[PDB]
């Protein structure tokens, strides 16, 4: 079973091993009232990890770091900032201060300065306009165009076919849109349409806050986007 966030106290945080070499990691964090989860990823890159977004937070950041030590116990070299928000690059000087090389699209490094969040030190070159691809060790880096943000990502694992869709994906639990503060409402849904057509093959989904499914999360999202454009 998946944890739920009634069973993670704050600063704490669990894994997942979805597959072999692929994990997802799953924080708390606190926000005006409420409690949300929020999922990143960790994949084996041979004797090397790649984490994929911070765990929302240098006090939860610093403990994933701790964690990944004692129960995978390699280390964390390179780290991908999904997109600017603070569940996200939530963490990065944590990261960089403890050996790990942080990256983000350079669209993403210009709104998180706007924003004045933290900003991953290295620019991911060649995913200006969508539906760009790069390849980054043992992933590819997605974008899709406009959704949850401007310059939202996307990761695939071929080796197991994990893919990540972050904050621009909702978890079939999510049933109303959330902070759509920074969204394309206009291109959300098409961008969805980006993803399903690179990735058919997606046997796990993830999506950046609570439980996994299938690729049958993407067409929930776009119901959910579209029910609130109408609102
Ligand atoms: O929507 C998001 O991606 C998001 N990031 C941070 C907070 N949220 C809202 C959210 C998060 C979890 C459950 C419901 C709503
Ligand atoms: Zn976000
Ligand atoms: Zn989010
Ligand atoms: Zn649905």
């Amino acid at each position: 079973e998946y944890p739920t966030v009634s069973e993670i106290p704050v600063g704490e945080v669990r894994l997942y091993q979805i597959a072999d070499g692929v994990w997802s990691h799953i924080a708390t964090q606190s926000f005006d009232g409420a409690v949300y989860p929020s999922n990143g990823l960790i994949v084996r890159d041979g004797d090397e990890l790649l984490l994929i977004d911070t765990a929302w937070g240098a006090k939860n950041t610093a403990a994933l770091l701790a964690e990944i030590e004692k129960q995978i116990g390699l280390p964390v070299t390179r780290a991908v900032s999904t997109h600017f928000h603070d569940d996200r690059v939530g963490g990065v000087d944590v990261l960089r201060a403890a050996g790990v090389a942080t990256y983000a699209s350079p669209s993403t490094r210009r709104l998180a300065e706007v924003e004045g969040n933290e900003i991953p030190t290295h620019s991911l070159e060649g995913l200006s306009s969508s539906g760009d691809a790069v390849r980054f060790g043992p992933v590819e880096l997605f974008y899709p165009g406009a959704a949850h943000s401007t310059d939202n990502l996307v990761v695939y694992v071929p080796s197991a076919s994990v893919l990540y869709g972050g904050c621009a994906i909702y978890e079939l639990s999510r049933t109303s849109a959330g902070n759509v503060a920074d969204a394309d409402l206009a291109e959300w849904p098409t961008s969805i349409e980006r993803i399903q057509q690179h990735y058919p093959e997606a046997q796990f989904v993830i999506p950046g806050h609570g439980l996994p499914g299938g690729l049958d999360l993407l067409k929930h999202t776009t119901n959910v986007v579209k029910a609130h454009t109408n609102r």
